[PDB]
């Protein structure tokens, strides 16, 4: 499906950091023309921590920010959502757990990992009407309702659409999760992502509580 032209992007993801690994000892799984969008930060002091904190060359986040106030958080948040950083990930097919996606390498606590990308549908019974359709072609249904802005949405992400990333895969577990989920708002748009709990080590799974039922 897209499962494998998805698995190749991110392997090649994995590559193209690997010189960047390697110059800074950071462990990672074995087995010329540049910018930024003027709208993925606010006023000209922002960027000295913006190009300190993430390396623009690589496109990882270079310095732990759990350490940052809520506002650098912010910040930096954004910033990564704009330009498509992303924690390092994978996919893996299985007979026994199925597809999974797994930390490429070190992700520390409070890293931006990835968007929940989908179709973002603001009308509620679009969604529920979508959500019988699935239902009824037995297709599976990677949606994602949420509260933000005091407003109620859902995140389609079922089309297996490469530019949604691997996101809508992350499995569940209620007892032993290791992200969460923020929105920011942008340009008038909830954005949803996902960042880790703590240090996710190289190799393990991500897991998300797909059961919180209370407002982002």
């Amino acid at each position: 499906d897209i499962f494998y032209e998805l698995s190749q992007k991110l392997i090649q993801d994995l590559y193209s950091k690997i010189p960047y690994f390697e110059r800074n000892g950071i462990e990672y799984f074995t087995d010329t023309r540049r910018s930024s969008k003027r709208v993925s930060f606010g006023a000209n002091s922002e960027i000295s921590i913006i190009e300190a904190t993430i390396d623009m060359n690589y496109k990882v986040i270079h310095l732990p920010i759990y350490n940052y106030s809520e506002k650098w958080k912010k910040i930096i948040y954004k910033y990564c959502i704009l330009n498509e950083i992303h924690s390092c990930t994978l996919i893996k097919k299985d007979a026994f757990k199925g597809r999974c996606v797994i930390a490429g390498s070190l992700i520390r606590k409070d890293d931006f990992v990835l968007e929940y990308k989908g179709n973002l549908i603001t009308q509620l019974n679009e969604a529920k009407e979508l959500e019988e359709k699935y239902a009824l072609s037995n297709r599976g249904c990677y949606m994602y309702y949420f509260k933000a802005n005091d407003k109620n949405y859902c995140i389609d992400a079922t089309e297996e659409c490469l530019e949604f990333g691997p996101g809508r895969l992350i499995n569940h577990s209620r007892k032993n999760p290791n992200i969460i989920t923020k929105v920011l708002m942008i340009e008038n748009t909830p954005r949803l992502f996902f960042v880790s709990k703590r240090d996710i080590i190289c190799g393990e799974e991500l897991l998300f509580d797909y059961g919180d039922n209370n407002p982002i």
